[PDB]
């Protein structure tokens, strides 16, 4: 699925992405475009044989398993297919304990790049939530 802006936000909000953390709904929005481009299909592999799953590209090496990255960790503990569903359910729990863990949003090298000290409530302004 590839999501509208606004149909992102809301269905973010609805899973208590908004303020999580103390990251505002247009942080999270800000690094699911530059990410994944909104789209829940999203796959990108990485250098060291890990790849980047759905919509918050959310890496093999520590947080699902998808059974060809050796060594790795399954800290979300689910196979990595889940976190292209069209249901963002998944990558969103997922999220959360990402940035939980002690580095914000700088987990998402996007975020840092491209959404970190710009105005990212423009991400979800015209919308209603």
């Amino acid at each position: 699925k590839v999501f509208g802006r606004c149909e992102l936000a809301a269905a973010m909000k609805r899973h208590g992405l908004d303020n999580y953390r103390g990251y505002s709904l247009g942080n999270w929005v800000c690094a699911a475009k530059f990410e994944s481009n909104f789209n829940t299909q999203a796959t990108n592999r990485n250098t060291d044989g890990s790849t980047d799953y759905g919509i918050l590209q959310i890496n093999s090496r520590w947080w699902c398993n998808d059974g060809r990255t050796p060594g790795s960790r399954n800290l979300c503990n689910i196979p990595c297919s889940a976190l292209l569903s069209s249901d963002i359910t998944a990558s969103v729990n997922c999220a959360k304990k990402i940035v939980s863990d002690g580095n914000g949003m700088n987990a998402w090298v996007a975020w840092r790049n491209r959404c970190k000290g710009t105005d990212v409530q423009a991400w979800i302004r015209g919308c209603r939530l």
